[PDB]
């Protein structure tokens, strides 16, 4: 498999995500992407609202 990733856990995220208005979304997002790493990966990256998009590349 390339992709052994559950697909189960990424379904349940998305309802977990769309739904803020609840304690449970941090909390439960979280855990959830530790149960797909490859997301929680990609977020941690973004920082959230931090922009750390910076390389010394930019003119």
């Amino acid at each position: 498999p390339n992709r052994s990733i559950s697909p189960s856990a990424l379904q349940d995220l998305l309802r977990t995500l769309k739904s803020p208005s609840s304690p449970q979304q941090q909390q439960q997002v979280l855990n959830i992407l530790k149960s797909n790493p490859q997301l929680m990966a990609a977020f941690i990256k973004q920082r959230t609202a931090k922009y750390v998009a910076n390389q010394p590349g930019m003119q």
